[PDB]
């Protein structure tokens, strides 16, 4: 119909020039896709109580963060309880329960060369309570990230290690960072002090572009919506901001005070997740797509293989959706370093993947609780139907609709290598 | 992984360029071509090819469909050709390596306003000895189409009609005359007559962009090795018109008088494979491919949605080959529309389909008939790995390479929605 | 590189490091953003110009002339508070802070000063208020209206047939702060001279969400029509009380000028702030980062391929003259201009060269800074008797001042924009000249 | 009616695909051809009238192959092509000038054999223009020849003919020294195997595009015209694409020495070239020339690149510039300008060598000098205008786009001026 294409800036996606599409973008044409950026909320004083983190979970929380700079191992110990408890009691109704990750931010080396002695405690209370990430304050060089990987022992392997590039040398040495690291925060806050102010900019539009090339998460952080600490409304410059680090190309966006101590938690993630969804349906993806096509190198690797295949084929039939079965959440990442408009529907059984995929855009994770079928492909089938349920439940697909459905040959990780094109029934 | 020397033949130092100037200046003639030839060449029987001796040479030659022009000669003048073409072809049965199907066409005598009583009967005379493709002469209108059509009475609805444009009105009318067509002739040596000589060259590369646009095979045709019906060698300009007929987009190549009645039929044939296999090379895949993929619309058809994603897998990691199971030829005809590098080997159970696919660019067709499995999703195994194990055996494949799979959800034409990635053991 | 390599050798890799040369080298926009280098120094002088409200903290001669050396091109007068007189005497001492470089004329900068109307508030059309302070404009000799609400073409008809007719040299930027506006935005543009994004009243009018996409269209669509755009309202809006921005507000200010914006704007951060100033300076920072990270090749090749075709010389001499410049880097384009017009077709197709632009008019050497790179040269000195020589000592008065200011160095190369008779509309006319 | 001759509607496609589909057999070609034709000077063609016929016909350069004959009849032959030349120079404003081309003998078995330096002194004792050296390797067969042709044959363009492999892989060091490059097929065509000669052919000829010098493509283009009236459907698709795929210039050789029909095989080359280069997707090869070519400081290359992209925006019908050597109209030629480049020269032989060049129409300036230097420029543009008016090339209301220089003498082109014909 005539009413879809109006819809999600349809009409300025089909523009031949960049200058074509900002001249087409339509103020009245309503974003219709699920919000794809995640939303990272900083716990504190603002927003610990288990009826507040509800709150928040329902305005679009995806990742909770505990600033280890503040605070004893008890008080993160009874934020983690309190997420886990507001996060699980929606566990009831599995086919729209939301996974809610908990990242550890540590204090950093301080006037230290490399990991201090309370970063070492720190990260061995990450591992003991269960945390998904770690966000690895001042990343100056490759060696900081492996001994952050060697304090989390051999039980925290499985941990995504998302270094802060919070000063000159952090970006200097950049590309061997990135290396080593799962993924990247732009913490702007430390940058802005370390750096002239007026090259933050630079630094974000660069690591971005960089992280967006390797297909790894990148995080926008740091004074986003500051002025909602106190005020109901953000400022214009705000909204600006929030809006831009989408178009930049962020996976996540990032509150800090605005959650942590403020008095508008909920309003701020709101406020986040609107401003997201109209940004995400501004995105040029005829050229984007292009770009991160020609710019992704060759692989003998099926999972890479399928991945592009798969995004290729959701852009030809406009899919809904793109429903992919992964254990660690690395076919998921994937398809999301292509950008698909479609949404990346992510059926896993480990609940530390579930949590762990909000890290990349455009993922909707899904936890399966079944216990497995004794035919493997009846028991691969009934996670594809589960993924259809959540997802006719939640909005993101009607009868009609095509998907494109991403399994692998055999069980375990690392063998996807078929995309199948589904009609909705 | 592949070698240094893999990236120097077959022109991949020119198809990796980043524009078609700099892809002209990488040129090669030292890079040698690896690929199996993937334009068909039609070999016109005649006086100088009418022998089962002849017709075996023409065949290793490389000759895939022949040709019957039904201008010259009675019906029992043909029937003796086809008999001797079947001869020659089936003397190849008992070898796997050298058995290859090769399509029966006939070219008919022409108007008159309309269909003439003559090519009413030689059309009838086509159904009845089980000819595979009828080239309509002086094509104008789409109701000349209508007319063969209905001609091919009702045992013939299956043979292909490739709708020759000899004149004026044919190209004024193309469009229409193409929408109802299998596909297109650009009979050049009418048309040189029928419109200025200097005009023809337009023509051609208007109708071959139009058919590669639509999806529908098109052949080059007429004077293209002209003077090798009396030399042994052909002249610059010959050598230079087959490359370039390749280079715009031609599904296949002919020869007339050079195999017809001249004196170096099965060199005629030779020099077309060698040339092609040249020309193919040189091939500017990454904007070729990039145009087809803008200018192909939108589609909710899942055998469309599978070959652009199988295409694109492909090119990701220089897949040897895209095995598709077809029961029609029209699977393999989608992923042939989008031009990839990688050859599509079609499996197939109709003896039909396996000679009509050769009129689309890189199909390279086997007939399996082993009796079907109880099982669908063995027997669907079984001719992939029929697919495999030839692809061994004319050295299209080895162990480690990666080969894309396309197939479909359940039994019977019509249904293709599944891509796979396979490694080759 | 073979399309650098000779240039490299010329001009050094060091040249070729500054102002983000890498990035502008790039052949995607993704590999653009992944060579972008905090360590490679702008260069160029600033091109996007900053508007600064004019109030309690920014009145006196003393703190304007502070404000003229930190960067403010264009004065605003808010006509929403304050008297006829409170509004003459700003402008009084505006005046006499610009004059007060008028003793070197290789290095005076002109200021343009704008007045901000009240608006029609609940009424249909032009108020009343509005009439008296159009009629103070014109009387007072003010460059710019800044319209405020303007909803429909009928609008911005009102405001220029209330300027009357002594004040047709006026320019009229039409501010788009309702859903209406933004609707009806062809029509407006079409009979404006330019626009504002309005964003303050806007972002009350449709939801704050929704902002970024109306000021990324209506900029784009001013560059695609060559009118200049001015981003305002809230860029710097915590240096009201704080000597430095957040990071939102840095972010604001490059993505208005990497969005394609013309001038940007300070309002209460000027006006009313406690650091006026500071403000005023961050922006020019900013601003000269931000210009120095455009992606020209990919945004000069949509300018022209969105251009139509055309029959009119100083269109067909403008975008010659800029491909000129981006072929050798030429430091400067020296266009010899009446009404503004020939530099205003240079400066849309967004060169890197400076567009310096010697005018003999005061009110048109004002008016352009509402387009992004020109800067203007007002040349006091009496004609010559041959038409000819008067051109090229307007051309040499370019060509020193650019030595004098540090836009040229001997060596570089310029382009000259002139026409081949006197008076305006005639531009035709481009030179490759080496400095000396 | 403007936009739908010389395949306007297929030249305002996004994509090359859209292009292709877009080329009408019903638009007609407008534009002057800019593809120059050489044709080889033998029994067929040595008559003072028939090389006036061949000249209507639109010979612009005249090929002696020194591998046959003698210097006598090689003299004779240069004597009635400048006398079937001068015939035409009664009409200043319509005189077409012919360049005179030594195509040499070759080292055969041996680098410089002993009958070419003697061949190469005569061409200079003659005032041959251009110099095709036979079976060039390396860039000292080039300095070999430069040498040969001593300090009174300075001017002389050496366009290195690649006739096997060697010069294949060599390419890019004998075009560094070249005036340009010929793809001489047939014996390219025996030397390496036959299925190969067009990737040579196109990769040259891009090299060649690149480095803004001259490329011929030459032999057998219309072969069996040297006994049939008509060509073959592959020899008229051949001229087609060797205009598609780049070529400054294309050749006849046994089609006008030896055959039966010089002057049809002229026609045909005329015919078909006009189609061809109505034909370029102008859209994707300017950009792509424009991106390829380095950056420069020399004001002669920047008013070049200026003046093309003006004449794009405005659909001039021309360029018309001043030139001594010929360099500025070759400058201009790098680009592929739809306009025709007019250039308007005092010097005979450069007027004769811009041949070389695509789409560059040589003027012989033979009016009197003014006393003032602008004036006097200000009447070659006028010469120019004129010109182009009488041969069709301008019309009254049509723009033009004037390059010329702030001082005379050669390499001070630095001016682009809008003009308004009439
Ligand atoms: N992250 C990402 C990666 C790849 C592509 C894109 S993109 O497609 O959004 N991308 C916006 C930036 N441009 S631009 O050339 O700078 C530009 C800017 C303003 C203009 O008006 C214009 O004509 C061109 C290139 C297209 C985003
Ligand atoms: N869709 C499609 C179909 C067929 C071939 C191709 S193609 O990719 O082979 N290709 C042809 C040639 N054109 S061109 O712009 O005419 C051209 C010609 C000569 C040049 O030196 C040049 O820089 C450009 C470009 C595209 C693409
Ligand atoms: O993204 P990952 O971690 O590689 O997981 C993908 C894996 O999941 C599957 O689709 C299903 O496997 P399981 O039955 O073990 O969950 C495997 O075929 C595939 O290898
Ligand atoms: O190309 P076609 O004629 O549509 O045939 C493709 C068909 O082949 C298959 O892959 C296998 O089908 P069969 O087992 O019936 O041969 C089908 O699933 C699919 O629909
Ligand atoms: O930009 P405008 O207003 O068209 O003015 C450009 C004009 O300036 C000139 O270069 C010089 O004109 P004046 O001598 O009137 O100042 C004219 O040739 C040209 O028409
Ligand atoms: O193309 P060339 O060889 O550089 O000649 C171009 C020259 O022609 C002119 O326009 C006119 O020069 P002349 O007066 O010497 O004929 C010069 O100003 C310019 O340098
Ligand atoms: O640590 C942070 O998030 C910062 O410095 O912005
Ligand atoms: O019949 C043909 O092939 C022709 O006329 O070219
Ligand atoms: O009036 C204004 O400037 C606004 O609303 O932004
Ligand atoms: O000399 C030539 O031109 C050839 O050999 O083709
Ligand atoms: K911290
Ligand atoms: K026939
Ligand atoms: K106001
Ligand atoms: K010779
Ligand atoms: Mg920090
Ligand atoms: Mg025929
Ligand atoms: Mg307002
Ligand atoms: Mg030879």
């Amino acid at each position: 119909g005539t009413a879809f294409f109006q819809q999600q800036q349809l009409p300025a996606a089909m523009a031949d020039t960049f200058l074509e599409h900002l001249c087409l973008l339509d103020i009245d044409s309503e974003p219709v896709a699920a919000r794809s950026t995640s939303i990272i909320a900083t716990i504190g004083p603002a927003s610990r109580s288990v009826e507040r983190l509800k709150e928040m979970i329902k305005a679009g929380m995806n990742i909770a963060r505990l600033n280890f700079s503040h605070g004893s191992h008890e008080y993160h110990a009874e934020s983690i309880a309190n997420v886990r408890e507001a996060v699980e009691s929606f566990a009831g109704s599995p086919l729209s329960y939301r996974p809610v990750a908990i990242a550890l931010d540590t204090k950093g080396p301080g006037s230290g060369p490399g990991l201090s002695e309370q970063d070492v405690r720190d990260l061995r209370f990450g591992v003991e309570h269960g945390v998904d990430i770690v966000f690895a304050s001042f990343v100056r060089k490759a060696s900081d990230v492996a001994a952050v990987r060697a304090a989390l022992g051999p039980e925290g392997h499985g941990i995504k290690i998302i270094s802060k590039i919070e000063n000159h040398e952090g970006v200097k040495r950049f590309d061997e960072i990135l290396e080593v690291s799962d993924g990247i925060m732009v913490a702007r806050g430390d940058l802005g002090i370390e750096i002239p102010a007026e090259k933050v900019f630079l630094a974000q539009k660069m690591m971005i572009g960089r992280c967006n090339l390797a297909g790894k998460p990148v995080v926008c952080a740091t004074q986003m919506l500051e002025s909602m600490i106190t005020k109901p409304r953000p400022t214009r410059a705000e909204t600006s901001d929030v809006a831009n680090a989408v178009l930049d190309g962020a996976d996540c966006i990032m509150l800090s005070g605005e959650t942590a101590k403020g008095n508008f938690p909920v309003e701020a993630v709101k406020m986040q997740h609107a401003i997201a969804r109209e940004a995400e349906a501004a995105v040029y993806h005829r050229q984007l797509f292009e770009e991160l096509r020609r710019a992704a190198p060759l692989s003998r690797d099926p999972t890479e293989v399928t991945a592009i295949g798969a995004v290729e084929a959701a852009f030809k039939c406009c899919a809904a959706a793109i429903i992919v079965l992964t254990t660690t959440g690395r076919s998921a990442q994937l398809l999301s370093r292509y950008r698909p408009r479609a949404a990346v529907i992510a059926v896993t059984r480990s609940a530390q993947a579930a949590r762990q995929v909000h890290l990349c855009r455009g993922v909707f994770p899904l936890l399966y609780r079944e216990p497995p079928e004794a035919i493997w492909a009846d028991d691969v089938d009934r996670r594809v139907q589960f993924g259809i349920e959540s997802g006719k439940l939640r909005g993101f697909l009607r009868v009609g609709d095509l998907v494109i459905v991403v399994t692998g040959w055999r069980p375990g990780s690392g063998y996807t290598n078929i995309m199948r094109v589904l009609s909705i029934s």
